[PDB]
């Protein structure tokens, strides 16, 4: 349960369990990574955590989200992955931000602006 692949936080996330979050915090604490390096997110794209979580909201609402961001804010690199954007050709600029707001998730919104968040981002 300690070491767990970019497919399974994807798999841990999507799903909406906020208890399958453990082991983490030692995981990136061991190799010393963080949630914003690429073995964690999408090469092609640059989808990340916060991004999958988002992209799938049980009746407009996760409590997986909250953990992440704790997380991520406890043992993250200087950017909370909120400001973290992709590089892709086809979304330059495909801000977590703008996931919040058009998929009509005001709460996810407040959570995200309340824990930093860059809203002039290109994009």
């Amino acid at each position: 349960p300690n070491r767990f692949d970019r497919d399974r936080l994807f798999s841990v996330v999507s799903r909406g369990v906020p208890e399958e979050l453990t082991g983490l915090l030692e995981y990136l604490r061991r190799t010393s990574k963080y949630l914003t390096d690429s073995a964690y997110t999408e090469g092609s794209t640059g989808k990340t955590c916060l991004m999958k979580a988002v992209l799938n909201l049980q009746d407009g609402v996760n409590a997986c989200i909250l953990p992440l961001l704790q997380i991520d804010r406890d043992s993250g690199n200087p950017q909370p992955l909120v400001n973290a954007q992709c590089t892709d050709e086809f979304y330059r600029g495909h801000s977590a931000l703008h996931i919040a707001i058009e998929k009509r998730s005001l709460w996810c919104v407040k959570l995200l602006v309340e824990n930093g968040a860059n809203v002039h981002i290109r994009a």
